[PDB]
């Protein structure tokens, strides 16, 4: 078995490896890449995403939203505060403010833990989750807009022809920006690229041992887990290093700079944080390999979860018997 400590891979495809994505995420798992849950893909020099990032101040971000956090400094949930609207140019400003900006450090190591002990005490504002895309359309390999839909994988590998659609959505980040512990919506796979600015840690938990932190979530949050059967789909529960190494939780860490792409593979719980000022792009995809996670994947009935337009088909054909409780929750 190819990776059996499920420790995150990084990998350096050539320019001609770069070609056919679907191959080389093939080519990753069978490397065992997917045991962690992430991969980070470091691509070829001679690839670029875009030409250059000096046109973006004009993007708008019309729903900020202010992270505010409760509990304690290792075990805390936030929810988001809306926001008046501003461009990104506003954002960057904003996140380079004295009240907002990254605190002298003295490596990716401090950063973390001052992110630690301290984020709880601040309120950072995150540009999250605005449809787009900043790949220049001539970028052939690797672009996220340009890859094969969710829709398309399903009707491949199970003929059956469904509505909906897949595009991208662009993150900006600022110091202390932080996205809970979750999976994808259907358990999907994930890509990520930091188009700029500074890093994004991760954390994350193997797929073989998920139900080990829905375990812990459940004691550590459970007026939420009374709530809802799958509340880890509302996306506001942080759990530290700290706290998940005295639990026995395995988990893994990794940070990402400007220029990489980061995977998450079926059912790879994953939580991090934003260094300072950025702009990441992340899209759900499949493969023939998820289709058994889509199967499987939890589901949120509560209403709190709230998601797009296209998981409607992936319940209905691939969960029938949830469907009519999930749609419930949906509406
Ligand atoms: O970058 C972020 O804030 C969150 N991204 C993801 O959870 C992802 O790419 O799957
Ligand atoms: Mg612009
Ligand atoms: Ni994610
Ligand atoms: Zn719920």
């Amino acid at each position: 078995a190819q990776n059996p400590n499920c420790n995150i891979m990084i990998f350096h495809p050539t320019k001609e490896e770069f070609n056919d994505f679907d191959k080389y995420i093939a080519y990753m798992e069978s490397q065992g890449a997917h045991r962690a849950g992430l991969a980070k893909i470091i691509p070829p020099k001679e690839w670029k995403a875009r030409e250059t990032y000096d046109n973006i101040s004009e993007i708008l971000i019309a729903t900020p939203l202010q992270q505010v956090a409760s509990g304690r400094a290792g075990v805390f949930t936030q929810y988001h505060k809306k926001k008046k609207a501003m461009t990104v140019g506003e954002y960057r400003h904003l996140a380079n403010s004295k009240k907002y900006q990254t605190p002298p450090h003295q490596n990716f190591e401090d950063l973390e833990r001052k992110y630690w002990k301290n984020r709880i005490y601040n309120s950072p504002i995150y540009g999250a989750d605005i449809s787009g895309s900043l790949f220049d359309e001539n970028t052939k390999q690797w672009n996220l807009g340009h890859l094969g839909t969710i829709q398309d994988l399903l009707e491949k590998e199970c003929g059956v022809v469904i509505e909906g659609v897949n595009t991208p959505y662009l993150y900006f980040g600022m110091w202390k920006t932080t996205f809970a512990w979750h999976t994808e919506d259907m358990d999907l796979y994930s890509i990520n690229y930091l188009h700029l600015g500074e890093p994004k840690t991760w954390y994350v938990v193997p797929p073989e041992h998920g139900q080990r932190l829905e375990r812990l979530a459940r004691e550590l949050f459970p007026g939420s887990s009374r709530g809802c059967g799958a509340f880890l789909r509302h996306k506001v529960a942080l759990i530290s290093p700290t706290v998940l190494k005295e639990n026995g939780i395995p988990f893994n860490r990794i940070t990402q700079e400007a220029g990489e792409f980061m995977v998450t593979f079926p059912y790879g719980y994953h939580a991090g944080f934003n260094h300072g000022f950025n702009c990441a792009e992340a899209i759900n995809f499949a493969t023939p390999r998820w289709i058994d996670y889509g199967k499987m994947a939890s589901q949120c009935s509560c209403g709190e979860a709230r998601v797009t337009f296209s998981m409607d088909a992936f319940v209905r054909i691939l969960q029938p018997e949830r469907y009519d409780l999930w749609k419930r929750g949906q509406d």
